[PDB]
């Protein structure tokens, strides 16, 4: 069914004003709203007067099949909910999986990646986990990301970190590699997502390949980068030669925080090289509801809207190479609707589908 | 904590009427109330007058970390949460895998077994699954028996079923002498679970082991063996044979049923040979709620409740080789009190620790 | 880009004579002839006047990498091209290995298949080889069809032929068991297509499997079943039990042909359980253009067109579960259009986009 | 059955004076002798007048299957016998293996383990032995460690040995955060114990460890750290900064002694960072009798009881994270009584049952 979203203000992310969307599963236009509207076929209305229509929310780092067990099987935590993701904001996730390659399968991730899929969000994941060597799913990352359409790259590698297994620079210029040449044969990006810890050799490997290699930087896609300033600050001189960082989303639930990295970012026009992810299940437990409450957070210290939803749209996008991220004629119609008053997330649209509608939950499986 | 359970009418599960019982992690004494009780040491006391003192229900078949998937991906059922297991009466689960071998794993399996034992739970598993040859932690399921303390058997092998590997005689003989010999090594029962589906061959094989070979009929242990009278006829042959089978427990939520099944297994005096099991979280939905839905289903057909429990704690225990199923000096301290009015479960006792009293469950981890 | 096709009689494949079809890369709308058709978004119309709309081809046994060998080195054929497929009308392949899974891989097989589907052909492929066991992606057909979204199956399997492997039953019943599992995990069909030869065995195997198990005959898919007046007869009965049968082609380059099974099948009400396919690029050389010619060569015998087209469209979408071979509202865009006197392709096109308008071949990127 | 300690002296290992302790498996109560004591239940009381109650002796380094073979197959030590252990003090042990990787299997040390555990003694084993790559049970030592209840760690890894297999500091790295992470999954200590020989770099790695990465020093363990006062004074400064180290007990059977070295790290402050082990069966051979013995040549020395008994006692039960080592509520019942005169082990008891009551031996199987 072709539906047409009619009175919203659209942030494409770019503030565009009162527009009028039509779309199937792609967006078929963007423009002034029609007041003739014959139309030679079925066709849903929706009367968003009062919302901001915003591209969906991409969360590029979710442990969908549960993470924890750093402190014993009991730290185990649950698996993601498709219901928080609507409620979140989120129509895109990316998986992969934390400490713990042994209990948690990389078959369950994509089985996980596959039914969040079916009941409407749009999923990826990474091979490999936190140890060097990686787990795989066919003997090699490279066989991995050419063969199974959703892996997009390997990750999360731990580096800097006391649960890593130490990793050398030679085995991590193998990987990126790999995963880089993998990228090209299948037409995906390629991305190795580091872990990185509180170790004070910080991001020290990521500058080791780009200087001493070929290997370009936009493969590179640290995460935790907010976890101090010193490494944030390493991450600004990272993104000042091109690099993209992942700074860990603000939970719900105290000096320097992701909203500082952030409002830095800005004021030295860097924040086309940053995302956010909320390491949702993750070790108490990420929620994906970190990815809007962050934007909320950032907000409220003045920050226009069409920029700050770069983190979470655009950027994640270009790292990815997704045809997300953009209210636009052939981009895919993934959207949230918001309250201009409240800011709460009221509808939510991924592949032209209602996940919400004015705060009423779609039908689910297990909910 | 020393505790004393008072003033409760106790099935051992023999009823031997108005009994204290004075437990730690085993318990310590069953007789007459003291009425001195001068005690040098702290001590709990529970007042349980208007209970029932029972044997904890063992479900010897349930899904502990989720199956489904007959129907693709958005069909994986979700994993057994341990509140779902106290306030359903069951103190002891054994976990298997089923229809899916390859995107539920062994090692999360064993993962989930040791989470819900670190909440009071008491878990044991099979290795192995539905489809021949077995998938296994170790590369053979005779070391998995030995080197795993938790892994008590390989199940769930389909036979007589259209989701089978159509598994041979041959191949089934080699898998039930690996687990029975591996057995003997690890003193353990070496339990081979047979999911038997509605095909016309039915428990044939288990018939053509025991008549054909010097391997004992108890280490065959067939399931959903109430599917169909025909095949219950075939079972009620076996326990003649002097096997134990396990019949699906009716679910809460229509010829003939497991009901008429243990109404004619107790009427010609085999109610020894026969188990329930829930197959919970199995494929909608089982529940472990099912077990002790189906006791009080065969209780409301005037069966005494000293005969009725056998199905859920004598008959469980004996295959296994367990200390449980038992209220007596040195077995291990699992208990659930019953209203003596409406049936309803009111407390919940798991190697003498309360994970329900009263209606109010104990402090659990994602709940 | 949304578009409509006007002034066609639509084969659906069923006659619904003169109507109009709105489209995206699914089909929006099909209807009487707008006649105001003022519309708020650019939008392309093609006047197919003197044009029969039909549904894509579907052909379900092509060797998209060339196959041969037969015959020494000398004799492996050369790959499909894409501009073959578009001219013969067929706009979905499902592509195979053959007699040599030695020189051939499947990770080329897979590759070929994601730069046809990139020049806008919609491909799926199968696992395996001729050759028992099979040939595998990742060490199992199991793992390849739940892990590799395009593996539909496992194929061709060779059987009465003198270049099988000479498979026993109990080693096809494993595979057939496999993929039938597998398709059930992964959402897919679970197709073994089974090179039949012309060995005096014929299909006894596939009798053998629905008789003596619980494994359902739509799984069990054989080609080359025209080979014979009296194999196809084994065929006849083979699809009177709810079979489906694949005859080869008829090749534009002679007592029973495939135009006789076609009219026998018919008169038999059988004609539902019929497919054809090129086998091309096989060992001379199959060509994917035998599709449209068989079609055209059993009108000529009087058979109605939209009788015939099942063959190639509702059938083959059937066997392996695709929203293809119909022209339907929420049905993929996939439509070759012919001139209704010469019967001559003029235009094709596959997820809404022209391959072909006109006679005139988009453009390609080795062409 | 409950039992009852009377009129014993109590070590905890901390000095309480003449205590009475009541214990099933656990210690249920710890105070000053009822004198009422009329008790609801069986139940044994031991008049240990004229005696000290310890809590049992806990060797962390024994050959439980034997070692030996540097001299060939004639040097093969036999397997360490249960009695040896209850007249020795030993209620618990932790087994490895040495030298000899091929002819002394992982498998074999894990049954001794559990049939040692089956006579009363408590046991827990590593995984590998001398050699780096270590052999595993199940082709990984992270896999050992989640997936076998017993292993606790990797050991004993020869470094500075003319034994070693010359490791590398990049595989030790590997090794050590392997077990560090298999520990935090499986709630278990992932202990590396590095068997130190005479060579010139001592413990370099260790250092190398802590200085150069992430990795707390509590998982590196290195034993014969009294080999030399120069090893030893490195074992001091490993010490001061967090660690623990292992010095092989004297044996019943000459300059600077593991006597020297024990009385050096209380001058210092530093006994709380010291173990001592038998090396039981090790290469003539170690005997566990060595704990025993070790302890009466420090008393000799005037240090006092409770100060001594941390290195057999609290010190490793803090290493292994075990509930012994304590006398003391809800810790395992497992304790030593001494004549206070002639300081003889009289009677033994683990989990709460007499191996050794008043020099008489429980009847085991072989003995
Ligand atoms: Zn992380
Ligand atoms: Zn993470
Ligand atoms: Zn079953
Ligand atoms: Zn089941
Ligand atoms: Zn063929
Ligand atoms: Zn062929
Ligand atoms: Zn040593
Ligand atoms: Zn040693």
């Amino acid at each position: 069914m072709i539906k047409i979203i009619k009175n919203a203000k659209v942030f494409s992310p770019e503030y565009i004003g009162k527009k009028d969307v039509i779309f199937y599963h792609k967006v078929i236009h963007v423009g002034e709203g029609v007041n003739t509207s014959v139309l030679p076929f079925e066709h849903e209305i929706y009367d968003a007067n009062g919302l901001l229509l915003l591209p969906g929310l991409i969360d590029p780092h979710v442990h969908i099949t549960g993470g924890g067990g750093e402190g014993g099987f009991e730290t185990r935590t649950p698996e993601l909910k498709i219901s928080d993701c609507i409620r979140s904001g989120v129509t895109t996730v990316v998986g992969c999986l934390g400490t713990d390659g042994i209990t948690r399968s990389l078959e369950n991730l994509y089985a996980k990646a596959k039914s969040l899929e079916s009941e409407g969000l749009n999923t990826f994941i990474y091979t490999g986990s936190y140890r060097v060597p990686p787990v795989t799913f066919t003997g090699s990352i490279m066989r991995d990301i050419v063969l199974i359409d959703k892996v997009i790259g390997v990750g999360e590698i731990a580096i800097s970190d006391h649960r890593s297994s130490q990793p050398t620079l030679e085995e991590i210029l193998r990987i990126v590699a790999d995963i880089r040449v993998g990228g090209m044969i299948s037409g995906k990006a390629g991305i190795v997502n580091f872990h990185v810890g509180s170790g004070k050799r910080g991001i020290e490997y990521l500058f080791d390949i780009i200087e001493k290699t070929e290997i370009p930087i936009q493969h590179l896609y640290p995460t935790h980068m907010s976890r101090s300033r010193k490494l944030f600050e390493q991450g600004l001189e990272f993104a000042k030669r091109g690099g993209t960082i992942d700074l860990t989303a603000l939970q719900p639930k105290a000096e320097f925080t992701t909203i500082d990295a952030i409002c830095e970012a800005y004021e030295n026009g860097l924040l086309d090289n940053v995302t956010i992810s909320s390491d949702g299940q993750g070790s108490d437990v990420g929620s994906v509801s970190a990815v809007w409450y962050t934007i909320r957070k950032v907000l409220e210290k003045g920050l226009p809207l069409a920029e700050v939803l770069k983190i979470s749209t655009t950027n994640p996008a270009r790292v990815f190479k997704l045809n997300k991220g953009k209210i636009a004629k052939g981009q895919d119609a993934d959207f949230i609707l918001v309250d201009e008053q409240s800011f709460e997330i009221v509808s939510v649209i991924s592949k032209g589908e209602f996940l919400m509608k004015d705060g009423v939950m779609k039908n689910l499986n297990f909910e």
